């Protein structure tokens, strides 16, 4: 089996919090992410023996997708808003690690994070 396990979406023994900038994070920034055109191959964990690509785990060592994301949201898994912006990061970052500039998917995550920048500079302050 030469997919890793997922990235974890709960854990007993980390800390929980809700915060109006972790419920903005998912009620606006991943909703408006999650249900944008491009949004599929970024809503799950890259399956590299499904689309056959023996290296993509090889050079990815800190995979991360929306779906994790959204789970870690859902699941109230981050403390802070820090922790979720630094997945949305990962995430962006493997695409253009992995794939070659101008490649489709490139373009695809580029116009995501363009979104993604614009609802993160517009986050709420901390009530
Ligand atoms: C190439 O980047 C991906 N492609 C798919 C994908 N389809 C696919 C497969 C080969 C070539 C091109 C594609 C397109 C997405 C451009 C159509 C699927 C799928 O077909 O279900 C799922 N997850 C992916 C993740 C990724 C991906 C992401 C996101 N970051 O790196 C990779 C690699």
């Amino acid at each position: 089996s030469m997919n890793p396990p997922p990235p974890e979406t709960s854990n007993p023994n980390k800390p929980k919090r809700q915060t109006n900038q972790l419920q903005y994070l998912l009620r606006v920034v991943l909703k408006t992410l999650w249900k944008h055109q491009f949004a599929w191959p970024f809503q799950q964990p890259v399956d590299a023996v499904k689309l056959n690509l023996p290296d993509y785990y090889k050079i990815i060592k800190t995979p991360m997708d929306m779906g994790t994301i959204k789970k870690r949201l859902e699941n109230n898994y981050y403390w802070n808003a820090q922790e979720c912006i630094q997945d949305f990061n990962t995430m962006f970052t493997n695409c253009y690690i992995y794939n070659k500039p101008g490649d489709d998917i490139v373009l695809m995550a580029e116009a995501l994070e363009k979104l993604f920048l614009q609802k993160i500079n517009e986050l709420p302050t901390e009530e």
